[PDB]
């Protein structure tokens, strides 16, 4: 996962 801002992406 990566972080966008205040909310992650897998």
């Amino acid at each position: 996962c990566v972080w966008e801002g205040n909310k992650l992406h897998c």
